[PDB]
């Protein structure tokens, strides 16, 4: 279950940081709550696309 976390955690996580968390942990702390999602294109390309800004 790679990670996104959305947001920081004590220290280790970072803001929409694409990582695997514990495979399982991933879903079942920072996806059920409000700290990461499961890293996915659908969301993963979001992450990027959102960096999207004057370049073409």
């Amino acid at each position: 279950m790679k990670v996104i976390f959305l947001k920081d955690v004590k220290g280790k996580g970072k803001k929409g940081e694409i990582k695997n968390v514990a495979d399982g942990y991933a879903n079942n702390f920072l996806f059920k709550q409000g700290l990461a999602i499961e890293a996915t294109p659908a969301n993963l390309k979001a992450l990027e696309a959102q960096k999207q800004k004057e370049q073409r």
